DNA sequence: ATTTCGAAAAATGTGAT
DNA sequence: CTAGATCACATTTTTCGAAAT
DNA sequence: ATTTCGAAAAATGTGAT
DNA sequence: CTAGATCACATTTTTCGAAAT
C-alpha cells in the first residue's frame, strides 16, 4: 500500500543472517525496526543465561517500537533472527518526522502494540491460572497458527525443541519431554524429534 | 497541558464509585475511557472466579484502548475502580476523529501502551524467573510507585491486604504472609496488619 | 536451489529425590 | 500433600560447510 | 448530613499435610 | 527432593449500616 512503501522509502534496509542478534537488551534505543521478510524472536534472559521467549515477529511486524515515546529508554529484550531475515530501519527522531505527516503511519505500529499487549497479558494469565500440561497444550496449538508452520495430512506440523517449547512455557526441558510423550499416549500430537505433528 | 485539555472537552465525563467495574472482560468495546481522577486495578479471571491484577492504572491513563485499533474485538480483562473515579468517555468513532485533527493525542495513548507492553512484559520474566519471595519482594517495590503510596523516611509506606499481594504475584495468601514475616525478620520490610514499609 | 555426506554441534532421556 | 525441577552423560538428532546436480 | 458504635465479613496467623 | 498449595480453625482487622449527634 501507498503508505507502508512511501516509509520504506524513508528506511535504510538491512539484512542478518539466521540466529544472528538485531537487539541487545539494555542497550539504548534510538532505531525503530519492520521486518520486511524473514521471522524474529523477542527474548528475555534473568541473571543466569535462562531465556524466556516473548514472542516471534514477523513479515509485517514491527521491532523497537517500545523506545521511541520516550527519551532514556534501554531495549527492553533481545530480538534474534529466526530465519534470514530483511529488516528495514530508520531512527526516532527521521520517524517522528514523518509520523507530522502522515499518523496513519503511527496508527499501524499502535495497532500492533494494542495487539501485543493482549496477547502478551494473555501469557500472563497461561503462566498464572494453567499448569505445565496446559500450558504447552496451548503453545503447541499456537505454533501451529504460526506462518512458519507446515501443513501435514493429519493436521499442522511444526519444528521446534522441547527445549525451546520450554522458554516459552517456562519449564524444564526434560519436563516438555516428559509431557510430549503424554500428549502423543492420547493420540494429540504425533512427536519425533523436532518434528511434531499436531493433529487438527 | 493543552492537548489533554482540548481532549477532555469531547468528552462524556462520568462518575464511578469504588468497587464498581468500569470494562467487562468480553463485551463489544467501543468506548474509550480516561481517568480524570481516582484510580482503577485491570484484572482478568482463571476459569474457576480466581483473580490476577494485572496492573492497576491510576490518573492520565487511559483504558479500554487495545478494542481501539481492530474490529469486532472484545475486551482484554475486568476493570474495577479502586477508589472512586472520574472517568472521561468517549466513543472510538469520535474518538479516531480526534486524532485526524491532531495526532499528538494518539502519540500520549500510544506512550501508555508502550510503557504498558514492558511493565507487563517484565511481569512474564518475573513469573517465569522468580520464586515467589522474588516476586513478593519485586511487586512491593513496585507498589511503592504507585500514587496511592505514602513517603516514609525509611523508603515508603503503602497499604494493601495480603490478599491482593497474593493476586498480583500469583500465590496464595498464606504463603504471602509467611514470606512476609520472613522478610520482617530478615530486616528488609516493616509490616503489621495491612501498613508496609520497605525500606531503601 | 537442495541433495548428499561426514563431521561437529545440540538436543534428549533417565528416574530417584 | 504434591506438581515439577534437578543432575551428569551416554546416546540420539540436527545442523553445518563443502562438493554435486 | 456527619459521625459514632458494635456486630458481620474479610482477612489473618498457624501447623500439619 | 522441596517450594507452595491446601485444609480447617481460632483470632484479629475492616467494613458498614443503624443510631446517636
Ligand atoms: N511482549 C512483547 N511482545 C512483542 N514484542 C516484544 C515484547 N517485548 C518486547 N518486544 C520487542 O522487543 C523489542 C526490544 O527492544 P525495544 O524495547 O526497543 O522494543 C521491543 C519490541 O519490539
Ligand atoms: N496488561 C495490561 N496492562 C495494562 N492495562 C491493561 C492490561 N490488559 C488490559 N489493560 C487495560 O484493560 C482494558 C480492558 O479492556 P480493553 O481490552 O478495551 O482495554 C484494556 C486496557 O486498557
Amino acid at each position: 500500500d501507498p503508505t507502508l512503501e512511501w516509509f520504506l522509502s524513508h528506511c535504510h534496509i538491512h539484512k542478518y543472517p539466521s540466529k544472528s542478534t538485531l537487539i541487545h537488551q539494555g542497550e539504548k534505543a534510538e532505531t525503530l525496526y519492520y521486518i520486511v521478510k524473514g521471522s524474529v524472536a523477542v527474548l528475555i534472559k534473568d541473571e543466569e543465561g535462562k531465556e524466556m521467549i516473548l514472542s516471534y515477529l514477523n513479515q509485517g511486524d514491527f521491532i523497537g517500537e517500545l523506545g521511541l515515546f520516550e527519551e532514556g529508554q534501554e531495549r527492553s529484550a533481545w530480538v534474534r533472527a529466526k530465519t534470514a531475515c530483511e529488516v528495514a530501519e530508520i531512527s526516532y527522531k527521521k520517524f517522528r518526522q514523518l509520523i507530522q505527516v502522515n499518523p496513519d503511519i503511527l496508527m499501524r505500529l499502535s495497532a500492533q502494540m494494542a495487539r501485543r499487549l493482549q496477547v502478551t497479558s494473555e501469557k500472563v494469565g497461561n503462566l498464572a491460572f494453567l499448569d505445565v500440561t496446559g500450558r504447552i497444550a496451548q503453545t503447541l496449538l499456537n505454533l501451529a497458527k504460526q506462518p512458519d508452520a507446515m501443513t501435514h495430512p493429519d493436521g499442522m506440523q511444526i519444528k521446534i525443541t522441547r527445549q525451546e517449547i520450554g522458554q516459552i512455557v517456562g519449564c524444564s526441558r526434560e519436563t516438555v519431554g516428559r509431557i510430549l510423550k503424554m500428549l502423543e499416549d492420547q493420540n494429540l500430537i504425533s512427536a519425533h524429534g523436532k518434528t511434531i505433528v499436531v493433529y487438527g
